């Protein structure tokens, strides 16, 4: 941490760069979390200056008047380099610009690819070919999409593998940076009270939920090509499945943890359409932005088939999980914002309360209002002896009010400086993900089934509820 | 419940009768919980009138101005009968007074013995000999002490057994009427989340705690004869042990439940002095009432040996519990009021967090501020990955604010009308209790060891803490 | 054991007395297992002599020439007393005959009732009224049938309860005296390897089997009144259910054990006809004694409905067993002699051998050729990797060859001298047994359904197999 | 399997080649287990002919007169090639000799390295450089030793990794080819009866035993350089530890299985000398070959320190195993031949048999007389109620008599043709093995402690027994 570090924002000119990456690296700098000797270098097609990037990005910093001195130090340690994405000369200028930086030939190089997936191969080759420290380490941060299926992801993933070792590749699933998501492991493996119950003997099912109350909101053109499954299920929701299901690792080292995650996936068969319900939101007449359907987006092809809601049931066919359905439910334009892990436990054996009991559930609400609670039965207070539902809760907000939770990107980026791959997608992890959904996704493309309509603002298709019931979920 | 009931307060003239029993039966009447056709009959040595009892007791009723009509109906359904406790004629007048009551020869008779233990034999014989309904049922409510040891309790208990069947005898441990105490069963057998963990594989120990911040406060003369163990441990604390430890019964019928309780006790060997630490409170110089010791009570014999604090460790030598110490800790003049069940779970197997973990605990606070919470580990919020202690809680007060909790005596008495023995001490239950402590208690009487002093307002003798540590409790 | 004991064979003149009881008490005497000072007194209607009883019974003794001295000592310690069963004078002579015996007024009195059930009340009253030692203890041995249903059994059982305390009543189920039957407890509670698996998580079902290859063989007249259920299922098979299912007791004391047995039963609902298949054997044309059906017995009413085969499924609705069917299968004139406990375990979770696995079973063969074995899977020996069925066995015969196993009656009678009720039916035990089958038995009497025919020498009705399959047994 | 295969015995001239490899490949050929179109090619320094190799090896074949036709076909499909081990020309002749073989350029090439470890690098390079099929697959079989410690093994292992992919490298631990050793997985994962008990809650320890009744018997010169640990413990015994301890894999694919094995090892800390007892055999005066010690070998350096017996205790620090000692006991010149896995289960909770119980054990005897049995408690047969030790056994010999068990090398070699790496040591597997023992082995070399003497024919040092006792083994 006494070494010089260079943080290279590739695609500096872009919106992600201006709205998220620059301010994220400001907040780590601001808070004194980065190495002392850190430089930021933007690179993009445009011919820009640090001055111009500051105008673009400084609105987004949430900067105060007492950070004026820090803000200027920060911009002092910024520079820019105009260049093209497959132009070997451009990378030459970039590499010697970096070398000209205080101890640049020594410095650890960190490349954030804030760019569309179409330039990834170009960029990763050029970086490898001409921008790599000879002394320092070189890490590369990459966002999704990682291919569109197993075949496309493999093409990309072999390219990069040919160029970089796994310990230089940091693929991002930003859910891996959320407070409650990271906390899953601690909940499970720090506590004895959650050990003996975490298996097929006690859990009737697991429900992994992703919901947003807004639709595609203008930009449904980008979405139409991807779909809800690819956008949210194959990545975020399955990451959570993995943390929920993984065996306990020997250590917290990055690859012991990821070995367990990938082991979970290897245990899961390809999804059969039989277990999938799809949905597409239509407008709501009885309601501004909610009045339009998915299709009333001008950016979305007429008569499109793309699903904005998917409910899918998976199985982890191993000793601990066999037969226990994992229900993955996701969609946009729904009744709420929520991201949630919910385990529904089995009924109690030998009931002595004449069926009045309700299944216990452990609930880890990821957002909003981060909390982890158990729904359980207690004797109805007062002059009664009938049990009733209640819950023991750890609601972050009451318990920890003062504390401010860092943003996923703040956490993750810091891990790249610190070298922790634990919270980043590995290549095997990545391909197991693709082989689980790939047959279904080709099917869909091939058979192009009409999603089930769902009115904007509802909980999604009734048929999704019907499915969950069929594999042994219980609504109460 | 359409039958006439007579509630006979034996010892009506006494303080318990005036401070607790009369007002308790008022509150059940007030709230419309008793049978419509209920009569209250006081019986005591004094020559009194309903008028006099009303003057004595009505202060204690918490009566309002809108209950004026109910208060008069209540006193209308009262009467008194002056009589002596071993005088056959007195019981004759009482029995025909009862007969003269609307359907008195039919009426179900309920006898509350609000009397010292010295008259129990006299009274129960006379009642049986001359006061028993021929048509209705006859139940008898009895409070402690039930003997002073196995031998004395057996003498009393054979007397009453000769006279009444078990289903006519309602022995009271008022702890059995507390909200959280009753709730133990529902916590355990309604929930799956507390099933798999409730055994020797997961629990390192159980701590059953009884504490009061006041001393004997003048009346240490009555206490000196009994001692903390007999006063609190042999009854209340062991009742809780039983509810904590009992196997799940087939049904909630009174005798299935009590079969399980008595089964637990049969599994417990006699306490050896080796596992007992005793204590006697001395005054605190640095503090009104706290300035005096136990011995500075004028009502307490000079140089007494009686213990006001006892810590004892027991074992339930069966499949589920073998080796798991149950720590019973009790005493007066301590740092707080608390009654509490605390299970301390074992460490987690295969720790991956470098010893930073702390043992989980499940805590059912009986009083004050009734609650049930789990102490567990959560990932330290914010930019950390180190677990820290936290808890999920169900605090009655936040969750159920509006609800008012009935008093133990309100609950129990109602059960006597309804005929539920589930919450009353059975004779076998009673004698198993005595055989567990009887050898120790005779020892004490015989060897009269000097209790360990403890300053008023402290947590009790350090040596108690030393003991708990020795059998595998962990302070953190 | 230095006291005088008198063993009173009531019904000495009868066949059971001559074929079993006399020789049984000879073998205990022969082997030096009885108290030194033991007398045998026969009592029956006939006017007999010790000489006559010796002629009747000595054939059955299996006596050798070196036991000549023991045989004469034995008959020396015999006497007889002619008397009637409800004649107060007869019991007077019997009681003073006993008194005239060396220390007879002191001697412990043991009454074996080798008599039909119709005289039980008469006999037990007279014994109590006039034959009871004032100094020694008095025990009474009683065989089935104990009533024909709950109501009749209660009448008998209240009679005897009025007269004798439970610790004087020794009701017999001779299955309780079989080597493998007694061994159940040791198998279960001595071994750790059979603890964790003994519950609803691992056992798919339990099959308790009773079979005989012979029919009623002439005496089907006595049987017609009783039926297979009453004859074998309500007693023997359910005793085995109890030993299989009971929780572990605290100690091996007689009443801790029996408390657990009766606890199991209390947990079982009344059998519904829905779970019962009945059978009656018809003759086999293709085969001496096997050529006749049940009905071709001259002693059996024409067109009788009595079942010689019953398959019934029961549930023990508690924490450990809930949902696990206990299949009780019994019948006469079947393919073999066998008495057997067979637990069929569930499939393994997360199968890695492509369905080639078979459910494990633990098997305790009670008779013939006493053994306890596990059927399990082993890698097919040789150049293979496919698992196949095999078994680990403890076959008594190979392992213990020299040892001769005492007869049930030898064991039990000795327990009556030693005072061990552990292996005898208690009154609560008895009535729980009756309430489980009583509704079904009245039904049958009322609706008189035609049993399903089954050819002599077969395994019984196909429909029985169909039932077992329906509640989750698997034939492989 | 319709392809041509070439089996290249490198070091054909050697004793292993003549005594084991040639006859092994004969027996697979003889039994029709190899591909139809198989050629055998010997290569060694000597200038030999097929004729000469046949003279050398045919004694060892166990050939009959009816295999005369098969024996000639076999030798017809043999050839030889004289060559040196680092001579590029020699490999050129070998590669074109192979090409000249019916479809040789197509044929799958199988290289058995029947050679000392000193030529491994030379040979594997030359093979890679010039002998590799362009069409067929090329596999290489390699025996131990694989380095002498982590550093030496890494040098070798990086060499070969540079040249060949893991799926071309077949490292041998011949224990992996033994019937009972392979059967471990089936025992564990095919059966439910061994699932719930296979963890730290039920197992007090595991004892992995290797013993031989003969010493080094002349060739103690080769041994002196290696030692018992390196010779037997680091490989065979730890392989068995792995099969005993591994989590259940998702599938039986080679790398799922090996992932679990290597996962076990990663969970094991480096052995501390504190847990090691070492031994060296001295002669026995009271006994031919047993009269000499290790040191009385002329081939062994005077005053050597090498251990012929090692007892070591290891821990697998994970959820399933934490705290359960794995006792590895091995040595030569001992009281017997035995290779054995023995699990000793914990005592039963809540003993009701007054300490008469003994710990249960599951025993898988690998050799001699292959068997798997459980030692357990049964009620002492006859007129007793005291439990005693007994066992349920599956003894191969009684149960499977006719069947002949193939030799480890027969099994393994066949797997190389079939392409199953499941039973071969992987590189990670290999290095985890080395890091566990490497610190201890350097210590020993450095501190050269004097092993504890042990008389030839005994069970080894008393101190080994003392150790086992200290970590919670119980001798009974
Ligand atoms: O819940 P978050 O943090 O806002 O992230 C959800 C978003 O994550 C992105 O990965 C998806 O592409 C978006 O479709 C989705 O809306
Ligand atoms: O906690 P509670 O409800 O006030 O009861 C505690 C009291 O209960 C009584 O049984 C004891 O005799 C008292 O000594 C004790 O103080
Ligand atoms: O199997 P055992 O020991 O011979 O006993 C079976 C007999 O036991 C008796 O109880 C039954 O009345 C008979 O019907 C039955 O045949
Ligand atoms: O038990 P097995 O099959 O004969 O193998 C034991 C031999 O295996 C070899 O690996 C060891 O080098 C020898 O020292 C050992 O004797």
């Amino acid at each position: 941490f006494s070494d010089t570090h260079i943080f290279i924002i590739m695609g500096a000119s872009g919106d992600l760069a201006k709205k998220k990456i620059y301010p994220t690296i400001w907040w780590l700098f601001r808070d004194g979390l980065l190495p002392e000797n850190t430089f930021i270098v933007g690179y993009a097609r445009s011919r820009l200056t640090v001055a111009d990037i500051r105008k673009q990005s400084e609105p987004f910093f949430k900067a105060t008047p007492e950070e004026k001195l820090k803000l200027e130090d920060f911009f002092a340690r910024n520079s820019y380099v105009a260049g093209q994405y497959d132009d070997a000369a451009s990378y030459q200028r970039l590499n010697s610009h970096m070398n000209a930086l205080h101890l640049g030939s020594q410095a650890n190089r960190l490349f954030y690819l804030a760019l569309p997936p179409t330039v990834y191969e170009a960029v990763t080759k050029n970086i490898h070919e001409s921008c790599m420290s000879q002394i320092g380490w070189n890490r590369i941060i990459v966002e999704k999409p990682f291919g569109r299926d197993l075949q496309s992801s493999d093409r990309l993933s072999n390219h990069i593998s040919s160029l970089f070792r796994e310990d230089q590749i940091y693929r991002i699933d930003h859910y891996l940076g959320k407070e409650m998501v990271q906390n899953l492991m601690v909940l499970r493996f720090a506590n004895r009270i959650f050990g003996p119950i975490w298996n097929r003997d006690n859990i009737a099912c697991v429900i992994l939920t992703f919901k947003e109350p807004f639709g595609t909101e203008g930009r449904g053109g980008y979405f139409d090509e991807f779909g809800i499954i690819r956008d949210v299920m194959q990545n975020h929701l399955l990451q959570m499945l993995c943390l929920v299901a993984m065996e306990k690792p020997c250590s917290t080292n990055s690859d012991d943890v990821r070995d367990e995650k990938v082991k979970v996936l290897k245990c899961i068969s390809e999804v059969q359409a039989n277990n999938v319900v799809l949905g597409q939101y239509v407008g709501n007449p009885d309601g501004g932005e909610a009045t339009k359907g998915y299709l009333d987006d001008p950016t979305v092809p007429r008569g499109s088939t793309t699903a904005t809601f998917a409910a899918v049931v998976l199985y982890v066919e191993n000793e601990r999980w066999d037969g226990v359905p994992f229900i993955l439910r996701c969609g946009k334009a729904l009744n709420e914002r929520k991201a949630e892990v919910r385990l529904q436990f089995h009924d109690v054996a030998g009931d002595i309360f004449h069926q009045q009991c309700k299944r216990n559930e452990l609930v880890i609400r990821v957002q909003p209002n981060e909390a982890v609670y158990t729904k359980m039965m207690t004797k109805k207070p007062g002059m009664f002896f009938n049990p009733e539902e209640s819950e023991l809760d750890l609601t972050y907000g009451n318990r920890y009010k003062n504390v401010k939770l860092p943003d996923a990107y703040e956490r993750l980026i810091l891990d790249v400086f610190c070298g922790s791959q634990m919270h980043f997608v590995r290549s095997d992890e990545l391909r197991e993900a693709w082989r689980i959904f790939t047959p279904l996704l080709h099917q869909i493309e091939l058979e192009k089934p009409k999603p089930i309509p769902y009115i904007y603002g509802s909980r999604g298709p009734t048929e999704a509820d019907e499915l969950m019931k069929r594999v042994g979920f219980q609504y109460e």
